[PDB]
Order: C-alpha cells, then sequence, then structure tokens
C-alpha cells in the first residue's frame, strides 16, 4: 500500500501563545489572530488559532482532529501549514497567520491596484500548490478563490482543507452540503473527486480572479448547473482575458476528466505567460499599478 506518514503533530501549550483579535467568528467557533511564543526559543510567530466554542461537541472535536491531521501531512510552500495543536477542554488549532486574508476578498478590494503579473503569478502559486497536493495524493475537493489565503500580495496558499481528503492506497462523498458551482460534473452527478476533478475547481478560481471576484453562475438555481453543463454552457471569458488564458480555463471544463490539463502543465503554461504578462491579461493602467518576529516559514 502507501507510503508511512512520517508527519510530526505538535501538542503546544496554551500559556505558549496569545490571541490578539477576532479573525473571524462562526457557530462553531472562533478564529484568533495571535502570537506562539515557544518557551525558550526567542522567537514570536504570527499565527491564526481556530478554537471550538462550547467543545463538548464530539462531532466537532473529531472533525478538527481530521482538519490537524490533514494539516499537518502537508508540507510546501504553497499550502497553509500547522503549526500544532492544542488540547484544552476546547481543543484549538494552530496555524500560521495570513495577514491580508482571503483571495477571493483581496481580488474584490484592490481590482484597481492589481495588474497583470499578480494575478499570472496567483495562478502559478495555486497550481504548484495543487501538484504538490497531487503529488502526495490528496485531493482537495474545495478549491475555491475563497479558499486561497494571501500571506502577502506576491504569496498565496491554499487553506481550508475541510473537504480534503487523503486517498487510501478516486474518492467517493457521501452525500452532505458541497459547492456545486465549483465541481466537475462527475462530482455533481456521481460524487466522485479525483485530482482531475479538482482541476476543474481550478479553472473555476482562476474564473474567479480574472473577473476580480464575480460569483460563477451568479443566480442560476444549483439544480440546473448539472444540465447546463451537459448541454456544453460554460463561464464566459472574462473581459482582461486573452483567448490564451481563457483557452486554459475552457480546458479544465472539458467533460472527459482525463483530458482536462494537469496541475504541472498549468503550472508552465501559466508561468510561459507571467513572463510577459501584458501579452496575456489586458487591464487598463496595469503599467502603473517585535524584534523576535518570525514567519512561520521560516521557523522549523
Ligand atoms: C469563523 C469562520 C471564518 O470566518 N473563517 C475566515 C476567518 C479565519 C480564517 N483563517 C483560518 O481559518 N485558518 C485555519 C484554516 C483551517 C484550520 C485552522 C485554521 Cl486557524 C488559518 C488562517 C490564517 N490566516 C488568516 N488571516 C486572515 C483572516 C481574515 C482576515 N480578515 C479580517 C477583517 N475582515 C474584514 C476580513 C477578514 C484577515 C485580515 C486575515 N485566516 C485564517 C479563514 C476564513
Amino acid at each position: 500500500g502507501e507510503a508511512p506518514n512520517q508527519a510530526l503533530l505538535r501538542i503546544l501549550k496554551e500559556t505558549e501563545f496569545k490571541k490578539i483579535k477576532v479573525l473571524g467568528s462562526g457557530a462553531f467557533g472562533t478564529v484568533y489572530k495571535g502570537l506562539w511564543i515557544p518557551e525558550g526559543e526567542k522567537v514570536k510567530i504570527p499565527v491564526a488559532i481556530k478554537e471550538l466554542r462550547e467543545a463538548t461537541s464530539p462531532k466537532a472535536n473529531k472533525e478538527i482532529l481530521d482538519e490537524a491531521y490533514v494539516m499537518a501531512s502537508v508540507d510546501n510552500p504553497h499550502v497553509c501549514r500547522l503549526l500544532g495543536i492544542c488540547l484544552t477542554s476546547t481543543v484549538q488549532l494552530i496555524m500560521q497567520l495570513m495577514p491580508f486574508g482571503s483571495l477571493l476578498d483581496y481580488v474584490r478590494e484592490h481590482k484597481d491596484n492589481i495588474g497583470s503579473q499578480y494575478l499570472l503569478n496567483w495562478c502559478v502559486q495555486i497550481a504548484k500548490g495543487m501538484n504538490y497536493l497531487e503529488d502526495r495524493r490528496l485531493v482537495h475537493r474545495d478549491l475555491a478563490a475563497r479558499n486561497v489565503l494571501v500571506k502577502t500580495p506576491q504569496h498565496v496558499k491554499i487553506t481550508d482543507f475541510g473537504l480534503a481528503k487523503l486517498l487510501g492506497a478516486e474518492y467517493h462523498a457521501e452525500g452532505g452540503k458541497v459547492p456545486i458551482k465549483w465541481m466537475a460534473l462527475e462530482s455533481i452527478l456521481h460524487r466522485i473527486y479525483t485530482h482531475q476533478s479538482d482541476v476543474w475547481s481550478y479553472g473555476v478560481t482562476v474564473w474567479e480572479l480574472m473577473t476580480f471576484g464575480s460569483k460563477p453562475y451568479d443566480g442560476i438555481p444549483a439544480s440546473e448547473i448539472s444540465s447546463i453543463l451537459e448541454k456544453g454552457e460554460r463561464l464566459p471569458q472574462p473581459p482582461i482575458c486573452t483567448i490564451d488564458v481563457y483557452m486554459i480555463m475552457v480546458k479544465c471544463w472539458m467533460i472527459d476528466a482525463d483530458s482536462r490539463p494537469k496541475f504541472r502543465e498549468l503550472i508552465i503554461e501559466f508561468s510561459k505567460m507571467a513572463r510577459d504578462p501584458q501579452r496575456y491579461l489586458v487591464i487598463q493602467g496595469d503599467e502603473r499599478m517585535m524584534d523576535d518576529v518570525v514567519d512561520a516559514d521560516e521557523y522549523l
């Protein structure tokens, strides 16, 4: 079967980190911006701390441990990594802080200042991250612009492996809440998921970036999407996109999964375009646009 998963899961002391402000709140709990100060090491690491609220719920406790399991299992510059877990009465997951939030919100907030070089670099970075996940035989199942976070405007990372599944030595889902507008056709019909179905969602994610965060198939009921797709219709060519770029998205949306690009090929193609970005995206105005703190990426 598969190779042994020798990832390390680090257990952290609650007294080593401090919560500074709320990044986001849900029914499940809260995510804080914070600092992690390992005892004796003389480093201050910016972190996001996800803490369950009222964790007397066995389902939420099991789900956050599965998440910790997945994140520990990965190590690439284009996917978010776990620093560790803290087993307090309310369980906590400690991750690298991504100071600029999700790329979906970043692209909406800054559209008038985002040039073609940033857009095409982001496409490369997401594809390298996805290619890494495919190497590790991990299917993300939820790639979308909301699930990419921004470390710096120059460096984004895939995150939110809420639905992510490691292939046993395709993956078949049971029925549950699932993002139909981002899904390969075979995922909507037969709840099948593969690295190739991730490519489909990658295409949709690029579409979101290239439209500066427009909602795909806006207004259309998710019940209609499978037949719309079977009819051969897809998302439209974004205004800024040359046909070279749109062609790539379209290939990601072929019905024959094996006819879609590989992530390895998407890396190459978007890197080619990143060398001459204004040849490939046409954007108005494009030309013009705590002493001991250590980023988690330099903390090994
Ligand atoms: C409660 C549901 C919820 O709201 N989730 C969202 C908020 C938490 C967020 N998040 C995680 O879930 N992480 C994670 C993922 C999986 C497992 C464990 C963990 Cl820890 C790691 C993570 C790292 N960095 C950030 N940086 C960051 C986020 C938001 C914002 N702003 C604040 C001002 N707003 C107006 C706009 C948003 C900023 C400025 C920076 N957010 C993260 C994900 C999305």
